[PDB]
């Protein structure tokens, strides 16, 4: 797949499972459409999001629901989500891995491009 | 005074300066209607967004425009911006520093809550 | 294997290609003895660094040479190396992933721990 | 004055207060040789660990004793410290600022160089 979202906790120092994940693509009218949707396996891993046919050029809106996560296990986080907004296969198709390291006041992002 | 903005690069070491910060406020239809903006100083920072009076409790959303300034240097950056949304409470006086750490395909971001 | 290191590069969203790895164990007389060593691979991660039987409970080092990986690639960073230092198998037996995400100026470093 | 620490907590959303720092200098002999040492303030920052006329050229670690920290306040860690080794370069006037960001199975270290 094009698309996958790896979720790691670093206050256990393990995956992040079960954690919900929205994928939204601007339209033409700037607004963000609905366009994948998923929950991290027991990896910590959301595989299968897109097909190389529907994950066109476009503005992708990765939102990782960090907040209900840490509230399952009784924190009180400050960030209501994770979000990775970026262009996507605007120089061709390519493949994108968005992985996010999670603590209760902070997050990061990095996100490893391949080219098939 | 209650919100402040910090952003470094991690590529030069450096505070990264003039970088656009966008402040929107979750409206009661859920849209982010325009707060405060400004553009990141010399040291990387960002004060007087805002003042007590007008920081009441809500959803908050901190937009740092991170492509501009990777486009202004010549480096090829992954993300559109980095964006940091979370709830305001009033519980006690508390201030919020939102910083950020800035490198072309990553970035990290980390909020101190104090006093 | 018990020990898998895996580095990635922040500048190019790339995982981070040949970069040596030494890894260290504290003796009884609080030196650091070598351990084992190698190089990332082109998937960034360094796999067959040791085995169950020799990765004894301990003080293990792990010292990634990022200053000669950014030299390689013209940029002079920070750090003369990126240094991860922990208890190992202390609790029994354990499976680690000492993952670490490079910037000149920055580097972070997270551990996955799993229990077979 | 030029050489400063900084030390965040990732779970608390807070400074670090009361982390031991410990700064070592490579002697010629390639051994580690004890430098500067102190402990993090109120506002997780420790000042004041060396002068201009002693931090000449050189490598010099610093070991944030990051496995105190969490033991004290009862969360399980996963490193010994947090190490920063680093060439000190006199190319012109130079502050250095070293950051860490931690969290109990990951750490983020970053420098600021300036002025």
């Amino acid at each position: 797949c094009p698309l996958m979202v790896k979720v790691l906790d670093a206050v256990r120092g393990s995956p992040a499972i079960n954690v919900a994940v929205h994928v939204f693509r601007k339209a033409a009218d700037d607004t963000w459409e609905p366009f994948a949707s998923g929950k991290t396996s027991e990896s910590g891993e959301l595989h299968g999001l897109t097909t190389e046919e529907e994950f066109v050029e476009g503005i992708y809106k990765v939102e990782i629901d960090t907040k209900s996560y840490w509230k399952a296990l009784g924190i009180s986080p400050f960030h209501e989500h994770a979000e990775v907004v970026f262009t996507a296969n605007d120089s061709g198709p390519r493949r994108y891995t968005i992985a996010a390291l999670l603590s209760p006041y902070s997050y990061s992002t990095t996100s490893v491009v391949t080219n098939p």
